[PDB]
């Protein structure tokens, strides 16, 4: 169902639209069933998970049908399928966080292989496909990597990663001597 991916540190969100009479008696929950949010009565109530100071809702769209659950701060411990049960209805979630980072310090002299990564989840092996002003790119996932560096790269790299049908990309900053 609903697969949706995150970049390590942004925000997300999650969409739960109801088929009832507006606005209504909902909740938000992680796999486990362990509660993140709901609502006591007309408020919004966020239990005390691991995500509590910073999971959130629009409360204000509990009037047109729709309950987000809205995280910050994103890790990718973040990931696992969430559940929106609004009345009768159930909502299955599958939240994939993805965090590419610059196994270096995103910096480079001219002459040496630059090494990203891409930290997965709990549940995941992801395909990278990291262009470059210069128009190719590497490959594979967990660690790509080069070779040499072409002084012509302290520009803007262009980084997709795509899972179950789905897609986000970490455009990068690279910097390269002489």
């Amino acid at each position: 169902k609903k697969v949706v991916l995150g970049k390590k540190g942004d925000t997300v969100e999650l969409t739960c639209t109801a088929s009832q009479k507006k606005s209504i008696q909902f909740h938000w929950k992680n796999s486990n069933q362990i509660k993140i949010l709901g609502n006591q009565g007309s408020f919004l109530t966020k239990g005390p998970s691991k995500l509590n100071d910073r999971a959130d809702s629009r409360r204000s769209l509990w009037d047109q049908g729709n309950f987000p659950l809205i995280i910050k701060n994103l890790k990718i411990e973040d990931s696992d399928t969430y559940i929106c049960e609004v009345e009768d209805q159930k909502e299955e979630v599958q939240l994939l966080v993805f965090g590419l980072t610059a196994n270096s310090d995103t910096h480079l002299l001219q002459g040496q292989s630059l090494t990203l990564t891409l930290e997965s989840p709990p549940g995941s092996s992801p395909s990278v496909q990291c262009r470059s002003p210069r128009g190719k790119n590497i490959q594979g996932g967990k660690t790509l990597s080069v070779s040499q560096l072409e002084l012509q790269d302290s520009g803007t790299w262009t980084c997709t990663v795509l899972q179950n049908q789905k897609k986000v990309e970490f455009k990068i900053d690279i910097v390269v001597l002489a």
